[PDB]
């Protein structure tokens, strides 16, 4: 996996835009944790 930052509506290196996150990075359009809604991840 390839993480991308925070997924928390009030946190630090907070994504917002998980998908945008990952594709700022060329990766794959991420989402944000399946069983610990806090960090995003792509789907690498």
């Amino acid at each position: 996996d390839k993480l991308i930052g925070s997924c928390v509506w009030g946190a630090v290196n907070y994504t917002s835009d998980c998908n945008g996150e990952c594709l700022l990075r060329g990766y794959k359009g991420g989402h944000c944790g399946s069983f610990a809604n806090v960090n995003c991840w792509c789907e690498t």
